[PDB]
DNA sequence: AACTGCGCAGTT
DNA sequence: AACTGCGCAGTT
C-alpha cells in the first residue's frame, strides 16, 4: 500500500480530484486524518493539509495561502507552542528549524505538503470547491513566523506556495486536465441512498 | 540512585 | 478514547 511516513503525491491520485467526505480523503491516503486539518510527526515532518476556515487571517490566494498552528488551550489561553504539528509543518520549510521562525532561503528544496480545500473554506476563500474536498497538488513552506493576536498570544503562521506539476483544478488548464482525465464527485458506496431515505421520512 | 507502573493531560 | 511524554511514586 502506502507507508504514513511518505512524503509526496499518492500514485493514482491525480490533483483536481474530488472525495464529498474527509473519510474519503482518508481512505484515499492522501490526507490520513479523518478530521485533523494536518497530518505529520514532530521529528519528521508534515506530509499532508486540508484548508476548512478557522483563523480570518488566513489567506488563500489559490497559488499560496497562510495557514494558522494549532493548540493554546487543552478559546485561547496559552501562547502556542512549537511542538507537534506545528513543528513539523516547520521542518518542510527547509531552513534549520528556529524558535523565533524562519524563511527559507530556497522554498523549493523543502519537504513537499499535500494540500486538499474543504469546501467548507469557501465563505473565505474564493478556490474552495463547491462542496466536498479537492485534491490541489504540492505545496511547500517558504517561512513561517509567530504573531499575536488580538488574544495577546503568539499563534504561528506559515506560508505555502504551490509546486506541483500539474494544472491548478481552477484554472483552464486544470479544468482541462480534469475533463480529460474524466474525474468526477465521489461519494461513499450506499451514501446516496441513505441520504434519499432520509429526505423521504 | 534508577526500574517501573498507575495516572493526569495536551494534541489530533 | 488512543498514544505519548514522564511527573511523582512506590519498588529495586
Amino acid at each position: 500500500h502506502m507507508p504514513a511516513n511518505h512524503f509526496g503525491p499518492i500514485p493514482g491520485v491525480p490533483v483536481g480530484t474530488m472525495w464529498r467526505f474527509r473519510v474519503q480523503v482518508s481512505e484515499s491516503g492522501v490526507h490520513r486524518p479523518h478530521v485533523a486539518g494536518i497530518h505529520g510527526r514532530s521529528n519528521d515532518g508534515a506530509y499532508s493539509l486540508v484548508l476548512a476556515g478557522g483563523y480570518e487571517d488566513d489567506v488563500d490566494n489559490g497559488n499560496y495561502f497562510t495557514y494558522t498552528g494549532s493548540g493554546g488551550r487543552d478559546g485561547q489561553s496559552s501562547d502556542q507552542k512549537l511542538t507537534n504539528n506545528n513543528r513539523a509543518l516547520a521542518l518542510n520549510c527547509h531552513s534549520p528549524i528556529n524558535e523565533k521562525g524562519a524563511e527559507a532561503e530556497d522554498w523549493r528544496q523543502g519537504k513537499p505538503v499535500r494540500v486538499v480545500r474543504n469546501m467548507k473554506g469557501g465563505k473565505h476563500s474564493k478556490y474552495a470547491p463547491a462542496e466536498g474536498n479537492r485534491y490541489d497538488g504540492i505545496y511547500k513552506v517558504v517561512k513561517y513566523w509567530p504573531e499575536r493576536g488580538k488574544s495577546g498570544f503568539l499563534v504561528w503562521r506559515y506560508l505555502l506556495r504551490r509546486d506541483d506539476t500539474e494544472p491548478e483544478p481552477w484554472t483552464r488548464e486544470g479544468k482541462d486536465r480534469t475533463r480529460q482525465l474524466g474525474l468526477t464527485m465521489q461519494y461513499p458506496e450506499g451514501y446516496l441512498e441513505a441520504l434519499a431515505n432520509k429526505e423521504k421520512s
